[PDB]
C-alpha cells in the first residue's frame, strides 16, 4: 500500500478521510465518492478482512494483477487501495455502467457495431492478462464488461436464465479456453437480447443443456454479419481442444474489421443513457 491515488496518470497523496461519500452504487459493498484534493468522482469497493490466510490474499494477489495493468487501456484501472483495522478499501475509475445494464435498459439486443468494439476490448483485456499477468479471468460475463461516456469498454470483475460456464470447466476428470467459451456466450446474449439457453427449469437443468447440447449460435435471420456469426461459432467450440487461442481469434475477420472501423460508442452510450432509467 503506497501513500497515493493514482489518477489519468497521475499520482495524488490521499488519505481515506479525503474521500466524501455519495452513495452505494451495488446490491462486498460499493460507493460511488468524490476525492476532495481533485473533485475526481470514483468507486470504491469496501471489503471486510477475512482471517483465511489464503482467503485473504487472493483478495491481495488480484488487487496487485489490477494495478499492475496500468498500460492496458482494456482493464478496468485501480487507483489505490486504504487498509484499516477491518476493512480494505479498494479505488476504481467510475464507469457508468456495465453491459448487463444496458441489456436491461435496452429491453433488447445491442447492435452489432457496438458488439464488435466490446469484443476487441475485452479478447485483448484477456489475452493482456496471459500474456503480462499468466492469468485466467474465470468469470467472464455481460456484468463484467464495463462501458462509459467516453466510449471505452473495459473488463472488469465483480466478484459476486443464465451460463456461461464452458462444458469442461461443469464437469472436469481449465486454461484460458474456459473465458473463450464464456466470451461467446457473453455475445449471444447481448446480441439477441435474450439468455441463449432458452427452457430453464433450474440450474441442474441448464448444466445439463451445456454439456448434451449444440452450442446456441447467433440466429441467421437478424442481419448478423458472416464474421461476427463465425467468430461465435468459433467461440463455442464444445471440444475445448479444438477452441481458438487469442492468438487465432486476434487473427479473426471480425476482430480485423472492428480494430480499424470507427465507431461512436459514447454517443450510443449518452443515446441510451438519456432514453431509459434501470
Ligand atoms: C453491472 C454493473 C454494475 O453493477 N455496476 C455497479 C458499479 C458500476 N461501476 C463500476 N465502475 C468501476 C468499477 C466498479 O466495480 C469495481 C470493480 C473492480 C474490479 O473490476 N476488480 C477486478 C479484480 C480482479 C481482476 C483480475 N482477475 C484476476 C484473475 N481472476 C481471478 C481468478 C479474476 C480477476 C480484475 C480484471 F479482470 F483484471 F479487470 C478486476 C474492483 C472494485 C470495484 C468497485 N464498478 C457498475
Amino acid at each position: 500500500q503506497t501513500g497515493y491515488l493514482t489518477i489519468g496518470g497521475q499520482r495524488y497523496q490521499a488519505e481515506i478521510n479525503d474521500l466524501e461519500n455519495l452513495g452505494e452504487m451495488g446490491s462486498g459493498q460499493v460507493w460511488k465518492m468524490r476525492f476532495r484534493k481533485t473533485g475526481h468522482v470514483i468507486a470504491v469497493k469496501q471489503m471486510r478482512r477475512s482471517g483465511n490466510k489464503e482467503e485473504n490474499k487472493r483478495i491481495l494477489m488480484d488487487l496487485d494483477v489490477v494495478l499492475k495493468s496500468h498500460d492496458c487501456p482494456y482493464i478496468v484501472q485501480c487507483f489505490g487501495t486504504f487498509i484499516t483495522n477491518t476493512d480494505v478499501f479498494i479505488a476504481m475509475e467510475l464507469m457508468g455502467t456495465c453491459a448487463e445494464k444496458l441489456k436491461k435498459r435496452m429491453q433488447g439486443p445491442i447492435p452489432e457495431r457496438i458488439l464488435g468494439k466490446m469484443t476487441v476490448a475485452i479478447v485483448k483485456a484477456l489475452y493482456y492478462l496471459k500474456e503480462k499477468h499468466g492469468v485466467i479471468h474465470r468469470d467472464v460475463k455481460p456484468s463484467n464488461i464495463l462501458l462509459d461516456e467516453r466510449g471505452q469498454i473495459k473488463l472488469c470483475d465483480f466478484g459476486i436464465c443464465a451460463a456461461y460456464m464452458a462444458p469442461e470447466r461443469i464437469d472436469p476428470p481449465y486454461d484460458i479456453r474456459a473465458d473463450v467459451w464464456s466470451l461467446g456466450i457473453s455475445l449471444v446474449e447481448l446480441a439477441t437480447g435474450q439468455f441463449p439457453y432458452k427452457n430453464c427449469k433450474t440450474d441442474f437443468e441448464v448444466l445439463t443443456k451445456v454439456l448434451q447440447e449444440e452450442p446456441p449460435l447467433l440466429p441467421g435471420h437478424m442481419g448478423f454479419s458472416g464474421d461476427f456469426q463465425s467468430f461465435v461459432k468459433d467461440c463455442l467450440t464444445k471440444d475445448h481442444r479444438k477452441r481458438p487461442k487469442y492468438n487465432k481469434l486476434l487473427e479473426h475477420s471480425f476482430i480485423k474489421r472492428y480494430e480499424t472501423l470507427e465507431v461512436d460508442v459514447a454517443s450510443w452510450f449518452k443515446d441510451v443513457m438519456a432514453k431509459t432509467e434501470s
